[PDB]
């Protein structure tokens, strides 16, 4: 591989040179043949293979606290080796549980938000033993991070893999989501991408309420037991009712959408450990909420509706109707989260923020992943400085990774 | 390897064998992925480039294998031993010039791929003769607006000294005008082309929409201007359906795009001259060349017009700006009777026209960040389309300009 690659933005003519792609790990996927940029997702590790993640890791940890080489350093090398001939395994402290979370973060390539990476909150979770504990570690969580709307980024790290047959998992895929139910006559109530999941909360005892906004409970896995259900203190799920700021008609659709986004269903990959429940949260980019949640056809789809109550011409695709509407609910959105004082970003600030951090990121790191694909928003594209970007996507470790779906790999007791 | 591509949206899963055929590059290895990266002979190269040509158009015609495919292998062999090049017979310039387009990935019109009119043009020896062919070509596909795919093919290269190289990006384009305040009237991203066009002889009328003059090199020589007959240059007034101060922004476009800087790669062989043209999708015009900062740059004056608070961004001013632009762009094609498609129509075709290329043809390479319209992604169906990008071969190529390297 050669050492610099060059990136060019088209709109400004601006040049960066790229050297952090050589620390590259794991795949892209691609080959020298095929392109596989848009495709969304293209048993333990054994002492051998431990060993040198091990020490890549904490080799890297010791570069950023200009410590390399030292005795601390050189110290650290042995204990964590010593550590992994007597018990397959190893512990992080806690100054490089944070550094590797944080880090995994400023990897993420299909991350937008990460001007904000090392202002994270890490709640190291690794004493938990049981759902319950699970259940009072993401209500301190989820509390922490909401502050009233004053939304602060955060972490809770449970304990990591051992055998794969104890593993901790969140089962739901984000901490708060709304229920989705299948009709018998086909339609669906609440968000459809859920109903899979809401199914298996309604057999394993949830009542459901049955509505168009149900907060989902919590199933939560612990030690590889079975896992367990908890109903989120509703106190501590900020939501935010969408209105309009000239359709005085638009509050008459009912709709709302939680404050805080938090993903639960990804893996923590750190120095070779694997945290397999480590929910992370941020704040939203209103297009989130505002084109995906609201506008895509297999999720509320509301574009029809609002259309309608905006007397549009909807017979000829040409007139842009669905552009339109997409528009103004995108408008809602960030004028019901601003009056609410909940924190939320447009896209249009948010992708300069991002601009500007990947322009730091090559400064001072020698490059910024970036998947062009995830990081352009999903309206108005050309208008945001990101689509005139050129971007290199590869994989740096710490990372946060996929994982099976856990009711697909749990071995019921 | 049998590759799965899936739709999110609808579930639908297709299964690519065709990348199988891929050789060329893309740019990418298993460690870093360039998929947002714009840019990322002699007689031994050229046989077995001759031959695999002659092997698929042998066998799309389903005589693979026949004494016509033997012959005419055969006859590619002695002609590049002799001549050190060779000649496509013209079903052979009709063939790679449809598969080219077929192949290309970042278009999103491919389903009129096999509908595509071809002008040979090999014949031609000066840029008299490439000004003739190129008026008749725009005639032909500007058909008084109901507009017809078509492509020229000026002669192949032969040692690099004497390309064929028209020095236009696209056959129809406004000039740009640095001015002495340091704003630019005209279309900026044209600025240094009209600069060379102005430094060799060209008067301009220094208008917002002036039609550029064509520069045409012949045979290597030095390139010559000439002025294409305005009744051949079909263009639009831009006027919105509700908003009747639309009309007085002054803007309007042509109807004819026509891209002139590419190289067509067919069987080995490269033709540095290939203008090839179709209609437009209504976001080429609405969004990239009226709305992108270093181009027309007019968001800022409808929002006025529109009257929309544009003190922060979350108000989506530029957004609400930008869809109703490109209403009065379709509207105005439309009430013109110009062909246009909107990118809703248009990525709908494409969804089908994978469709059928997986059915007939076991797949359809296709570059995500190019076919996702400008506006409004992911409520194309595009959007949630996995594509697989590989390079078939014939193609559409880029090349350097010919500013930066001709020998005057
Ligand atoms: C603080 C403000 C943040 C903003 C504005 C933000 C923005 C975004 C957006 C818009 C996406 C695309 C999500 C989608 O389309 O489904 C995303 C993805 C992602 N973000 Fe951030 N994010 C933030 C915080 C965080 C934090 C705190 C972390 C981790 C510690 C993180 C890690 C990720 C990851 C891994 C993805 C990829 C998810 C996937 O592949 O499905 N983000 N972010
Ligand atoms: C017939 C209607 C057509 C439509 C609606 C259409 C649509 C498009 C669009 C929207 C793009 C992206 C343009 C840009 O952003 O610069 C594009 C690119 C492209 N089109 Fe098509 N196109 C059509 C016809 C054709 C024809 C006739 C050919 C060749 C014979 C062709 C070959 C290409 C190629 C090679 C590109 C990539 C150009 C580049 O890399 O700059 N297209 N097309
Ligand atoms: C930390 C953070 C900050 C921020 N702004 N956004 C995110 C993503 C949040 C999120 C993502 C998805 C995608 C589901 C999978 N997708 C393929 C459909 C669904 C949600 F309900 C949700 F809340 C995370
Ligand atoms: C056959 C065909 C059909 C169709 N619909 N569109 C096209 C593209 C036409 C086109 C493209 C560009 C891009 C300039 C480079 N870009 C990176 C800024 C500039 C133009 F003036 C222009 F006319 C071709
Ligand atoms: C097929 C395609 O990769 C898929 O639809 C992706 C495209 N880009 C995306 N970008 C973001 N931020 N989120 C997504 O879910 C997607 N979906
Ligand atoms: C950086 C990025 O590759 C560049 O902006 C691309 C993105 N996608 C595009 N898609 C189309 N159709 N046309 C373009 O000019 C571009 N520009
Ligand atoms: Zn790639």
């Amino acid at each position: 591989c050669p050492r610099f690659l060059k990136v060019k933005n088209w709109e400004t003519e601006v040049v960066l040179t790229d050297t952090l792609h050589l620390k590259s790990t794991l795949e892209t996927g691609c080959t020298e043949y095929i392109c596989m940029g848009s495709i969304m997702h293209p048993d333990v590790a054994t002492k051998d293979q431990l060993f040198p993640l091990a020490k890549e890791f904490i080799d890297q940890y010791y570069s950023s606290i200009k410590r390399f080489g030292s005795k601390a350093h050189m110290e650290r090398l042995e204990e964590v080796n010593k550590e992994i001939d007597t018990t397959s395994t190893y512990q992080l402290k806690d100054t490089e549980l944070i550094y590797g979370a944080k880090h995994a973060w400023r990897n993420a390539s299909r991350c937008v938000g990460r001007i904000q990476w090392s202002k994270l909150q890490v709640f190291d979770a690794r004493d938990c033993t049981t759902a319950h504990g699970m259940f009072n570690y993401i209500c301190n969580h989820v509390k922490y991070a909401t502050n009233k709307g004053n939304l602060r980024s955060a972490i809770t790290i449970f304990p990591q893999r051992t055998d794969g047959k104890h593993d901790f998992r969140v089962w739901n895929s984000q901490l708060i989501r709304y229920a989705g139910y299948k009709q018998p006559d086909g339609s669906t109530l609440g968000d459809p991408a859920n109903v899979q999941f809401t199914e298996i909360c309604i057999q394993q005892g949830w009542k459901p309420p049955r509505g168009r906004f149900d907060v989902l409970p919590l199933l939560l896995q612990a030690n590889g037991n079975d896992p367990e259900l908890f109903q989120i203190p509703p106190e501590l799920v900020l939501e935010v009712p969408i209105r309009h700021p000239k359709f005085e008609w638009f509050k008459d659709l009912g709709l709302k959408w939680y404050g805080l986004p938090a993903v639960s269903n990804m893996l923590l990959e750190i120095g070779g450990l694997e945290f397999s429940a480590c929910p992370f949260s941020g704040w939203y980019m209103g297009t989130e909420i505002g084109v995906r949640d609201y506008c895509d056809n297999s999720r509320y789809n509301i574009l029809e509706e609002v259309a309608k109550k905006m007397n549009l011409d909807m017979r000829k695709t040409s007139s842009l109707w669905k552009d339109q509407a997409l528009v103004e609910i995108n408008i809602a959105v960030l004028y019901s989260f601003q009056s609410d004082k909940v924190t939320i970003v447009d896209h249009h600030s948010a992708t300069e923020s991002f601009i500007k951090h990947m322009e730091n990121e090559y400064r001072c790191r020698g490059g910024c992943p970036a998947d062009w694909v995830w990081i352009v928003p999903p309206m108005s594209g050309s208008i945001t400085p990101v689509f005139h970007q050129e971007m290199l996507n590869y994989r740096l470790t710490p990372s946060f990774e996929y994982q099976p779906d856990p009711w697909n790999t749990h071995v019921w007791k």
